[PDB]
């Protein structure tokens, strides 16, 4: 029993969610491409059912969010935990063993409520464990700081795995690591509710801009690589790696503007990123190669590094300034966002691209989030 | 008889008019004060007459403009030309010498009406003298080139000659300058009209482009200093300083952009600079003292100058591709875009300021470029 063992396993776990996560984009296309036959232009039958496949991730996860609170508070901490190393290694072996289109369904909403789980008991574990203020900000750095080097690690790995080592190697792998992680674990050992803090409009502001930001992100992953195959010819290895510019940009632009974003005022950062997304987002389906692709995306990484930066600040000086805060009173609101944000996009999307064109879905991406850039005027000097 | 005195004519012409415009913006408020008087305050009630006393110019410009053309055509170039310095030395005696509201009205609309004549006179004999096809360039950007140094000297001019000289010294020294172009010009020697290019979508876009770009700086003239005596306690010669950032910059951005913005679509060039004048003008009414100005002041010239030179070769080249082009089609339908500008925006602009707050005047017009800055979209690959 040591403060430093529940660190590593809360960074292993999230960690491998954020990989599984993210490894399934490159994968399941091009699975439900090679399965009834770069050939054949008959995705756009699929492309509803593609998106819809992954909105069950932020679907079950917003329906099994509230009621994770009360069981950690009447069982502990720790079995949560265990329940959620267990779901998500059935999630993991159930997408290394599926064949059809119900099997990976099953995968994405059991990953769902194991991320939940796992989210929500670390969460708790780490605040327990670390009593002395100061200390519990430099452990949650480097837990949420897990879920970045996840996304980085894990996004171009699925695609190059799949072609060369089989569509059950990184799937196991991960499991493997679950493995560990789950026996690491073996060896161990209040104020305003989030519906209050929905109800004034100045969080409400914050996580609409959260949202939208990453919507342009949500939207994009189901529908990218069936348009690189369809029109760009691109070989099946170099799916996952047209999203490295969208993790390292943005990991750039987090660190540097987490630095300098205090001096020119948090609200022009909040604009300025929201805009620089609209303007990615616009100019990213006229592409002619894989080449082409490496600019809009890094200036969207880069767009929602500032928003993602520039806000959560914020929300935190709001909560403060106007209700009681707890430690984790920032985390469920982004939490809310985010999954708000891959639950509406996609399912919309796929609808949006069979009834018209891929690039209509991107301008009015857009043109939503410039519309919506203006209105980050009134975060500025919030009153009490 | 030559061909360099037509140039020097016509670049003398157009730098005085562009002074006579530009050298009323801070003298009329501090005359107004002066006259009806730290300070007691009541210029609200003047603001929405100081607006619409602006507006005149642009008004009988667009009432006049029409009937140049066939008089040119039947009587020749130089007599409109003469009457154009006769008329501008009228209204510049005239500013020198008013004492009542009603004076510097009737004063601003003889400007309008020389400014029109003159304008189209000159580019007419300009156009006549030069048949080359090739030095008619250099002809017509030396003569622009003018245009743009008046404004940089025409506003940090007024208010520093005011305080310190008197009220009558620059208009007397532009009146000098008028009759020595008029004794200079003493010793000398068709397809698509405008209402027909102003029916196809592709110039309507760029003509709102340009003038809800230059919307920004028009309505800034008239409320700008009334809000610096009012709020910063500025002394009288700081207010003409104010804005030479967007005289610089605007030089500065216009001569990069020009140089650079083939390389990245002129639309991009467009969409960019549409934003920039949109964080700008929100910006602006944000500011405690004179030195918190100059960074949104440089930032709206160098967005103004972003549109300006994107948005004038995308005209040239529609009206190429889809009309029948002359030499200056693109000058009239720039006009019909700069005159329709200055005379919405100031008098709408002393309305709302008289109905509710100068900063709320700002926010409209931040958000209304912002939102018609997506629309540069349709501008890419126009159709034949
Ligand atoms: C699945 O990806 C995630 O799930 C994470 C990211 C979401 C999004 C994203 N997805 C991609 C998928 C790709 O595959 C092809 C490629 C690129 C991207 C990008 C690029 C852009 N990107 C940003 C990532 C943001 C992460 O969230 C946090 O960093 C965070 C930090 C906090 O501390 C301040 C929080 O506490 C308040 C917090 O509360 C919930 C969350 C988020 O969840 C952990
Ligand atoms: C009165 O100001 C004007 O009247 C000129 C400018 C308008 C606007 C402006 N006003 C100010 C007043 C100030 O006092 C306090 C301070 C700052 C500014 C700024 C800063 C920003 N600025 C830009 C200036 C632009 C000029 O117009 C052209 O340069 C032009 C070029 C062309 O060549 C391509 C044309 O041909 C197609 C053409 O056709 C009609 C016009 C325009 O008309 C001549």
């Amino acid at each position: 029993a040591s403060r430093q063992l529940v660190l590593v396993v809360v960074f292993v776990a999230l960690l491998l969610d954020n990989m599984l996560f993210t490894v399934v984009v490159p994968i399941v296309p091009t699975f439900l491409y090679d399965m009834e036959f770069q050939g054949t232009g008959f995705l756009e039958e699929e492309i509803t059912r593609v998106g819809v496949l992954f909105a069950s991730k932020a679907v079950m996860q917003l329906l099994v969010n509230p009621f994770v609170g009360p069981l950690t508070n009447r069982i502990g901490y720790h079995i949560p935990m265990f329940a959620g190393f267990v779901i998500m290694f059935l999630s993991t072996v159930m997408f290394a063993f599926s064949g059809t289109y119900t099997l990976l369904f099953v995968a994405r909403t059991l990953q769902g409520i194991g991320s939940s789980f796992s989210s929500v008991a670390g969460l708790g574990m780490l605040a327990s464990v670390y009593t002395d203020d100061h200390e519990r900000g430099r452990a949650m750095g480097t837990a949420l700081g897990g879920l970045a080097l996840g996304l980085l690690v894990g996004a171009p790995f699925g695609s190059v795995m799949y072609e060369f080592v089989g569509k059950s190697a990184p799937f196991l792998i991960l499991a493997f690591l679950a493995l560990l992680d789950g026996a690491l674990q073996l060896c161990i050992l209040k104020g305003t509710p989030l519906f209050m803090l929905l109800k004034d409009p100045y969080i409400l502001v914050a996580a609409g801009s959260i949202c939208f930001a990453n919507m342009g992100v949500a939207i994009l992953e189901p529908t990218l690589p069936i348009w690189m195959m369809q029109t760009m010819c691109s070989p099946k290895w170099q799916l996952g790696l047209a999203f490295l510019p969208a993790s390292v940009s943005y990991l750039i632009g987090t660190n540097l503007f987490g630095v300098l974003a205090n001096k020119m005022g948090r609200w022009l950062c909040s604009l300025i990123g929201m805009l620089v997304v609209g303007t990615s987002l616009l100019c990213v389906p006229l592409a002619h190669n894989i080449f082409g692709l490496i600019g809009p995306n890094a200036g969207l990484g880069l767009a929602i590094g500032m928003v993602d930066s520039s806000m959560m600040p914020i929300m935190g000086h709001l909560v403060d300034l106007r209700h009681t805060s707890v430690y984790g009173s920032v985390y469920a609101i982004a939490d809310v966002a985010f999954c708000m944000g891959f639950a509406i996009g996609p399912s919309t999307g796929g609808a949006i691209v069979k009834a018209i064109g891929f690039p209509w879905l991107m301008v009015i991406t857009g043109v939503i989030n410039i519309v919506y850039a203006p209105l980050c005027y009134y975060l500025r000097s919030p009153p009490a």
